[PDB]
């Protein structure tokens, strides 16, 4: 029941694969992390990509999304996506 968390603040996107059985983060991947400082939608789905291919690396199927105060927007769109285009489904 991992639980998914995407935080975006501006200009840095974010997205917190946690274990919602035990408080357990496991995967957490950011575009302006990484790298990429570019744009925050554009890459997003890469960021969710390589988020999904991260939290895949555990085995995190399907995640429990509960960001909480955070309007279905652009960034958690493209870079949900990756994170389900890549493995997880949330």
């Amino acid at each position: 029941r991992l639980r998914l968390s995407v935080f975006r603040s501006l200009k840095h996107i974010y997205a917190q694969i946690i274990d919602d059985e035990k408080g357990v983060t496991l995967v957490s991947a950011s575009s302006l992390a990484l790298k990429l400082k570019g744009n925050k939608t554009e890459v997003a789905r890469q960021v969710g990509r390589a988020l999904a291919e991260k939290a895949l690396a555990l085995g995190i199927k399907q995640v429990a999304f509960d960001r909480g105060p955070y309007k279905y927007h652009g960034r958690v769109k493209a870079l949900a996506e990756g994170a389900r285009e890549g493995g997880l489904e949330f």
